[PDB]
Formats: structure tokens, sequence, C-alpha cells
């Protein structure tokens, strides 16, 4: 017995078998087993949930049902006391650029995403939660503990939906409630071209054979394109500025205007695309709208595959990278290419790596104006500065030129994210991230801190003194230990993120074990790996081995100087060299002789 069969409300369709390309939501990669890898379908679980009523019901649901004999601290005290901070003088990465954060994102939002709820095209459910903090049902406030600042100026809490669950929706129950992700687990651009047949035709431009996606045709960036704009009203970065009026980005994932540092990637993206597509073009005259479309697909997969095993990877784990992930040998079609559960909350790490402001910088790289830097909380579903203000150039350039904010155990996540985070649905720029994680943590139900350490094959620490070996901090380990009671309490997160840090890496040893773990997962379980011998031609892999997200920039920007490695920190101008410089992406090898 298994429970097997739940394959209900999801897209399903016929397998084009022996097809070159992927499909859209995944499907079909792992042959024997179709479904693997999918969007819609249950994140994967590495561990069994651990639910209070062992079922459904998250840990600190019942305000008197313990959890292991303990109360579990609210998510907002565990905020308060532990990961906030005041000071943001010291805090920089001294060795990596505001593009090592930015490339965690793009990679997480190609791998997971556990949506909310609706149930509420309109329901006083969405207004019941907000409006009195009832818990009940999907509404799973976070409340504000006695002395936070935030009672006296914002209401009991802050609203929180919990997240959506497969099978259908409605009330339910049988077995263990299970996330779902609405995105493909392979790192294949997803973020790109969408999860979802629906929202893949849509983004295209169909109206013509060249297999260009769509663009905004109301507004350009010195000749180069922009994302189109949304349908969608109301519309969250419309509400940001009710004068400006310039609605949010369309794009393959639908956080893409989250922040504007990352409206900014999704759209040296969709460039790239295009790009691509034009340039196989010509080289190949009688090829296809659909076939344009694909190959310049295939190709910028590769490209997301290759940056971040190459160039992104091997500085978040360090010297563990050798051990999680060995180098390739083959697809193996036994390997389960599907993200877990607990991954959606390891890669929070980057979480403590977003600094607190994000600078302009003109052609020699100095402060384009006088308003240039900027507090990150401005530019939460921000559109309007780009499209008004200068477009994506001087904004890439600060991405290049500032650094990522340093994990640090005495500072952890910057109050802008912590105090002044703008949620797309509710109207004040007064959530944390930091809160919304720890009650994210358990309303997926995950196991404790040791069940993980367990996991990975490390100590568990069961005391005080244990707890300050593990983590090399006496006062970090004796707050953990006030708040929790025991360190089997510890939500994943906050503990994941609590350890030094792996020589030469940027998480610690739990960190880089589930993360680890997954990218040789995902690497071997997927049959479209671009080095997977008979995907691309050795000629084709040759060419694309020289890719960089340098190039990248100087194809798709008017940005002429730029750093050969991206990610660590550089300065200007003794590490920038000139566009001329850098290897180019040589797209002959994609020639297609008829005769
Ligand atoms: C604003 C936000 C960011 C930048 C200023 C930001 C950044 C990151 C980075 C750098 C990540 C990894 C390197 C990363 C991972 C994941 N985040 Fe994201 N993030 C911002 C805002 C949010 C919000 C809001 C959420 C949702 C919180 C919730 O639980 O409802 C969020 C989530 C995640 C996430 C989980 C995705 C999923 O599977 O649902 C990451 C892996 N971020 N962020
Ligand atoms: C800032 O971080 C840099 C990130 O890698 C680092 O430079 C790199 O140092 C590592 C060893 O710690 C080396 O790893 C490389 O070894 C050779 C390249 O010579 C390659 O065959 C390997 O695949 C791998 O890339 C490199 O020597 C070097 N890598 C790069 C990309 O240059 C710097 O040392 C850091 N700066 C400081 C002072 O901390
Ligand atoms: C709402 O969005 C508006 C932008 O679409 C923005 O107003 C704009 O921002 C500044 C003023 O702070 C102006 O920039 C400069 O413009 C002219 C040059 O042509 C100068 O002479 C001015 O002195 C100024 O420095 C924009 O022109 C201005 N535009 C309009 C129509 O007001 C608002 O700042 C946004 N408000 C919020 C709350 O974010
Ligand atoms: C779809 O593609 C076509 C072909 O590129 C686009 O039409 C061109 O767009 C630009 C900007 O308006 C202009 O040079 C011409 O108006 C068009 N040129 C040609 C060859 O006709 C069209 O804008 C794209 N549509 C969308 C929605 O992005
Ligand atoms: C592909 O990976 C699978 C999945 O882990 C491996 O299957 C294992 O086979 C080994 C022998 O090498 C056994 O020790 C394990 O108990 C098996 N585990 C599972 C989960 O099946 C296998 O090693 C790999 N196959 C090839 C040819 O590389
Ligand atoms: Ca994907």
């Amino acid at each position: 017995s298994w429970e097997v069969g739940c394959g209900a409300p999801v897209p399903l369709v016929k397998c084009d078998e022996n097809s070159p390309y992927r499909t859209i939501t995944g499907d079909c990669n792992n042959r024997r087993s179709p479904a693997l890898g999918a969007a819609n379908r249950a994140l994967a679980r590495w561990l069994p949930a651990e639910y209070e009523d062992g079922l459904a019901l998250p840990f600190g649901w019942t305000q008197r049902k313990t959890r292991n004999g303990f109360r579990v601290p609210l998510a907002r005290e565990v905020s308060n006391k532990i990961v906030g901070y005041l000071d943001e003088d010291g805090v920089l990465d001294q060795n990596r650029s505001l593009l090592f954060m930015q490339w965690g994102q793009i990679v997480d939002h190609d791998l997971d995403f556990a949506p909310e709820t609706e149930l509420g095209s309109n329901e006083h459910s969405k207004t019941q939660c907000e409006e009195y903090c009832i818990q009940g049902d999907n509404c799973f406030p976070i409340m504000f503990p006695k002395n936070d600042p935030k009672l006296k100026t914002q209401g009991k809490c802050m609203p929180f939906f919990r997240a959506g669950f497969v099978c259908p929706t409605p009330p339910y129950q049988s077995l263990a409630r299970e996330q779902i992700n609405a995105v493909t687990s392979f790192l294949d651009a997803s973020l790109v071209y969408g999860s979802e047949p629906s929202l893949a035709s849509r983004l295209q431009n169909l109206s013509s054979p060249l297999g260009l996606m769509a663009v905004n045709q109301e507004a350009w960036d010195h000749g180069l394109a922009y994302l189109p704009f949304n349908n969608r009203k109301p519309s969250p970065c419309e509400f940001i500025n009710t004068t400006a009026r310039v609605p949010c980005f369309l794009a393959g994932d639908f956080r893409a205007s989250e922040q504007i540092l990352l409206a900014t990637a999704h759209t040296l993206l969709l460039r790239e695309h295009n790009r691509l597509a034009r340039e196989l073009k010509k080289l190949n005259p009688q090829w296809d709208g659909e076939k344009l479309y694909q190959e310049a697909r295939k190709i910028l997969g590769a490209f997301v595959q290759i940056i971040t095993f190459r160039d992104y990877l091997p500085i978040v784990l360090g010297s563990e990278m050798q051990k999680w992930i060995p180098p390739y040998q083959g697809y193996n079609n036994s390997v389960d290419p599907r993200i877990s559960n607990v991954f959606t909350f390891a890669f929070r790490f980057g979480h403590m790596e977003v600094p607190s402001t994000v600078s302009r910088l003109d052609e020699n790289y100095q402060p384009w104006g006088p308003e240039a830097e900027l507090p990150l909380h401005t530019l939460f579903f921000n559109t309007w500065r780009i499209i008004k203000d200068g477009g994506i150039d001087p904004l890439v350039r600060g991405l290049l030129a500032k650094k990522s904010k340093l994990m640090n155990q005495d500072k952890m996540v910057t109050s802008e994210l912590r105090n002044k985070l703008f949620q797309p649905t509710h109207k004040i720029h007064g959530f944390d991230l930091a809160a919304i994680n720890l009650q994210r943590c358990r309303d997926h139900g995950m196991p404790g801190y040791n069940s993980w350490r367990g996991f990975c094959g490390l100590s568990q620490p069961k005391t005080l003194k244990g707890l300050q070996t593990v983590l090399k901090n006496k006062i970090l380990a004796k707050k953990l230990m006030d708040l929790y009671k025991t360190p089997d309490n510890i939500d994943i997160w906050i503990g994941g993120n609590a350890e030094p840090m792996v020589e030469r890496g940027r998480v610690g040893p739990l960190l880089a074990c589930l993360l680890g773990r997954q990218f040789q997962q995902i690497r071997d379980g997927d049959r479209f790996w671009w080095e997977n011998p008979g995907v691309f031609t050795e000629k084709q892999r040759d060419s694309l081995q020289k890719m960089s997200f340098s190039r990248l920039i100087c194809d798709n920007t008017h940005i002429t100087k730029v750093p050969l490695h991206a990610f660590q920190a550089n300065n200007y101008p003794h590490d920038f060299v000139d566009c001329s410089a850098v290897d180019k992406l040589d797209l002959s090898p994609w020639a297609s002789r008829e005769n």
C-alpha cells in the first residue's frame, strides 16, 4: 500500500516521445515515470511531515498543544530577538557582488513556488483575516508579541494564509497535507517561458514567424526591449504610485516584479531570447516560428544551468561542493528530480544576503543623479523606476559594482525586509519576511533542526553547551535556547542560517548538505541536462562553455565595461575590462545544411 494514485488536479497530456525539446510543464522528462519534475504536483518529502495533529495543523496553531513538551515561540518574537539589527555599516560581503544575491533568487524562482490559497475572488476571508486576526481555516495570523513596536501603529497581527496543497482545494483530510510546486523542478528557465501551456503561449510573439517573445509596445529602453505590461487589475505596481500608473511586468513566473533588481534580470533574459532567435534565423533562414522558439529556448536553459553549476554553486557550497555534487557522469533515470519541501526553506538563506539600498550608476560608474542610492523598501513592486528613470543600464551596473550583504550572526536580515516588506495583496510596507519565513516552515510541516542534522549525519546538540559548540556563538545559542527550550524545536530556517559558514562558502554544514543534495539530484535526474550526451552535439557544447554572465550584459544593454568574473567583488575601473575582451557565444554549430 502507498496511496500511490492521486494524480488528480494537474495538467496532463501526451508525451511527444523522442521530441528534442522539453515540455513546458516538465512532463515527459523521465520516460518510465512521466510526471516526475512537473509543475503542479506536490513538493517531494525527504522526511515525513511533522504537523500538530499529525495530519495538517501546523505547530503553534492550537495554543495549548506543545511541540516536545514546549510552546513554540511566536514567529515575530523569534524575529525581534535574533534576526533583527539596526546598523548597516560593516555589513557588506567583501567578496561577492550584489549579483551574487540576485542570481540565487532567479534560480530559486526557476525551481520552486508554494502559492497561497485563494477561495475568494471576493470573500470576507481575505478581509476577516486581515481585519480581526481571527485564526481559522487558511487564516493563520502572525500575532505580535507584547512590546513589539508594530502594535502601536499596525494592529494585532500580520495576516498570513496557509499554502496550497495537492489533491483538491476545499477543506481537506486523509493523508498529510502536501504543498504544491507550481513550477517545474528542472533548471529549465521556466521563469522566462512559463510552466503552463496557456501562460507560455500568451508570452510568445505569435503575430510573426520569427519565434520572438512578446515585448512591451508602450515603452522602449534606448531601442532595446522591456517585458510586456500585465492585463491584471488591480495592479500593485500601480498602487505604489497612483500618479505614475505603471503596471507590473508579465513574465513566465508571477513574482517577477517583487523587486526592481529582479525585474531587471527578467528583462536581460527576455532580451537574450529574442537575440538568440534573430541570430538563429540568420543562420538557418528556413527554420520556423516554433523551431526558432524552442532552439533559442534550449540554448537559454543551457545558460541558466551553466552559470548556476559553474559560477554560482562553487561559491555557495565552498569546499563542500566536491562532497555533495561530484563531477557529472550521465543521466541517471532512477535519481528523483523533484524539488523537496525543505529545499524551499533551505534556499531562503539568500534572504540574509539582501542589503538595504539599491544604486544606479552612470557611464563611468558614478552616482547617477542626486537620488542615486534608494532604500530597498521603496523598490518592492516598483516598475515605474525602470520605465521612467533611466531604464535597465544604470541598474545593471549597480549589480556589478556594489556588494551583497554578508550573513553575520548578530546581523541577519535588514529591517527593509524585516519591518517594511510590501505584500502585493495588503496595503502597507510593514510586513516581516523573517517571521513569515518562520510561520511558513510551520505551515509546510517541517521537522525541527535536529531532525535535519540527523539527516545529514552531523551531531545533534541536546543542551546549551552543545548548541554553543555547533554554532560557535555563546550568546546566539543562549537566545535560541531561551525562546525554544530545546534544540529539537528550532525551526529549520533559523537553525540552518544560524550555523557559521563552511570554508570559502556562504552557508553552513546543514545548509551545504540540503542544497548540495537538491542540486546533485536535479542535475543527475534531468534527461535534458546540457552535458547529457546526445542533447547538444560536441561542437555546440564547446560553444556553450564560453558563455558567461558578463557577455550576457555586453550583448543586451549598452554597458561597454564589465568584470570577467561577475559574482566576485569587483572594483571600477581596475577590475573592469572592455566588452571586446570577453568571449562571445559562437552560434555557428547550429547551422543546418539541407542537401
Ligand atoms: C524582496 C525579496 C527578495 C530580495 C530583495 C528575496 C530574495 C531572495 C533570494 C536572494 C533568495 C535566494 C538566494 C530567495 C529565495 C527564496 N525566497 Fe525570496 N525574496 C524576497 C521576498 C520573498 C517573499 C515575500 C517570499 C514568500 C514568503 C512566503 O513564505 O510566503 C519569498 C520566498 C522565497 C522562496 C520560497 C519560494 C517557494 O517555494 O514558494 C525562496 C527559495 N521571497 N529570495
Ligand atoms: C574572491 O572569491 C573568488 C571566487 O572563486 C576567489 O578566486 C578563486 O579562488 C579559487 C580558490 O579559492 C580558485 O578556484 C579555481 O581554480 C582554477 C582557476 O585558477 C579553476 O581551474 C577552478 O575551476 C576554479 O575556478 C580560483 O583561483 C579563483 N577563481 C576565479 C573564478 O578566479 C578569490 O580568491 C576571492 N578573493 C579573495 C582575496 O578572497
Ligand atoms: C510618482 O511617480 C512619478 C514619476 O512617474 C514621480 O514624479 C517624478 O519624479 C521627479 C520629481 O521628484 C521628477 O524628476 C524631475 O523632472 C524634471 C525634468 O524633466 C525636473 O525639472 C524636476 O525638478 C525633477 O527633478 C519627475 O519629472 C516627476 N514627474 C511628475 C509627473 O511628477 C513621483 O516622484 C512618484 N512619487 C512617489 C510617491 O513615488
Ligand atoms: C511581434 O513581432 C513583430 C516583428 O518584430 C513586431 O513588429 C515590429 O515591431 C517594431 C516596433 O513596433 C517595428 O519596427 C514594427 O512596427 C514591426 N516590424 C515589422 C517587421 O513589421 C511586433 O511589435 C511584435 N509584437 C509584440 C506584441 O511584441
Ligand atoms: C543511479 O542512482 C540510483 C539512485 O540512488 C542508484 O541506485 C542504487 O544502486 C546502488 C549501487 O550502486 C545501491 O547501493 C543503492 O541501494 C541503490 N539505491 C537506489 C535508491 O536505487 C544507482 O547507483 C545509480 N545507477 C547508476 C548506473 O549510476
Ligand atoms: Ca524550472
